[PDB]
């Protein structure tokens, strides 16, 4: 229930791809970018401060925590690891 926060951290979580660097697959950064988005939606409050904690805790490796999340989201089965193919 953080509305503000929701707001702020569902986009920052996306950014991040863009702040870490697309990690050299810019080729598929639409590919990169939505897999973040629907890691972004299946979350909740809670976990999206959570890993946009640890993203300004390393900007540089942001994916760390995008991978963590995707594979978070596998493991609860709410995405299929086909979705999120490039983080999983």
């Amino acid at each position: 229930g953080s509305k503000a926060a929701k707001k702020k951290n569902k986009r920052a979580i996306r950014n991040s791809a863009k702040e870490a660097d697309y990690f050299g697959d810019a080729d598929k950064a639409t590919t990169i970018d939505e897999q973040v988005g629907l890691i972004v939606d299946s979350l909740n409050d809670e976990e999206l401060v959570s890993t946009a904690d640890k993203i300004k805790a390393n900007a540089a490796g942001a994916k760390e925590v995008l991978k963590e999340s995707a594979k978070t989201i596998v493991d609860s089965g709410k995405l299929p690891s086909s979705l999120l193919s490039y983080f999983v």
